[PDB]
């Protein structure tokens, strides 16, 4: 249905927030899996990979989401899916699994893992929750950007969305409480129109050389 | 020699944290401005573009940065530059400038601008500082990811860095106090080695279909 793109600069420069999608185009399980695999290649602090996703694409899921998305119902209804991005406050719990996997795949020495897992755990035991949260938001921002661009590599488009009932969404989809920080929604689908161009500030307004 | 790339998947898949750079490669102010122009095409809440940058590339600047960077000295010393990323807590103050420019450049009808600006201003009037900061952290993540990928399009590489004296960097570089949230440092330069591959979690461990 969609055109694969490879040109980095067209993928980046041509990205806009697209609010209207083709309601007859759906993204397959395997293609969404690939898009997410490609997106999650992003970096994160100590490779903790705190990002978590709901791929809301079923009729019943769209129905549950719609009431929560405020003023953003066109994106929610017409989209192939809405990807709900969260940060996991328990992200450091995966460290042993991540570093164990690095060891198993030949990518990290055992001795290195033996030393850095307790070292990193130690550091994070003395980080306030507010600091950890700030770090998880930055990293979730990172993966969300790469996701938007990966979407366009696959011929899709997206709209990052903050206008939704963030405090209701976890419970609405059966997620455990007090764990998952809502980051954004991201609609994804085949664009049916070009969107609208927008301005950016001149660089001399926002950067200083030192 | 530094070599540009066009292929999106090679730019993304090939991105690692590079910690050692060619000390004889420097990035011109011209090329760095073009890199930042391309990175800042990133989206942000209400297009408020809250990100701000210090391009620390001078001998004096690098000497000023070094004592604040901890055990990330190899990156700071060898890199062509370190880009210090901040979020401006007064970002909304540029809203009218941003939207006025859209009208001037014919990208937005005045009608639309005259309705959207006051509505947006009203909305952010009832957003507390803590929620504004979260939003600015997310957007600063967004632009920082795009900056890493754009660097590789130009033949460079980066390392995102959180291990620095965040509380001290604004004052060290003469920035207005109590305004700019430190996001990260990002070393940039020509890679002199490939770095280390790293693992990512299985998608079905971090994503759920609904
Ligand atoms: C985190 C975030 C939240 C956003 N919230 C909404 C939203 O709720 N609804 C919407 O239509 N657009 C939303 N926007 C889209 C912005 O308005 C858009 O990125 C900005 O106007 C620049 O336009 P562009 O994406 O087409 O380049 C959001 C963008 C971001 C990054
Ligand atoms: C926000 C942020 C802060 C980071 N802090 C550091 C740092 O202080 N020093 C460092 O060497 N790497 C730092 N990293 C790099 C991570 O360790 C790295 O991204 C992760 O191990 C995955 O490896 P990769 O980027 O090569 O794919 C940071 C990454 C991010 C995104």
């Amino acid at each position: 249905t969609t055109q694969t793109a490879t040109d980095f600069m067209e993928i980046v420069k041509g990205r806009r927030s697209i609010r209207n999608y083709d309601t007859n185009v759906k993204i397959s399980k395997e293609e969404m899996t690939q898009i997410l695999e490609e997106a999650t290649l992003a970096p994160s602090s100590v490779n903790m990979q705190p990002w978590r996703f709901l791929v809301i694409d079923s009729e019943e899921g769209k129905a549950t989401l719609a009431p929560l998305a405020k003023f953003n119902q066109v994106q929610v209804e017409t989209s192939s899916a809405v990807i709900a991005v969260f940060g996991d406050m328990k992200a450091i719990d995966q460290l042993e699994n991540i570093y164990d996997t690095a060891v198993e795949k030949g990518l990290m020495p055992q001795e290195v893992r033996d030393r850095q897992v307790p070292a990193i755990q130690g550091m994070y035991e003395n980080v306030p929750a507010s600091a950890l949260k700030d770090s998880i938001l930055i990293d979730s921002g990172l993966v969300s950007m790469q996701l938007m661009l990966v979407a366009r590599a696959h011929g899709y488009d997206t709209n990052p969305i903050g206008g939704y009932e963030k405090d209701q969404i976890a419970e609405a989809f059966g997620m455990e409480k007090d764990r998952y920080v809502p980051v954004m929604l991201l609609s994804i689908g085949k664009a049916v129109d070009a969107g609208y161009p927008s301005v950016r500030l001149p660089i001399n307004d926002i950067a200083d050389w030192k």
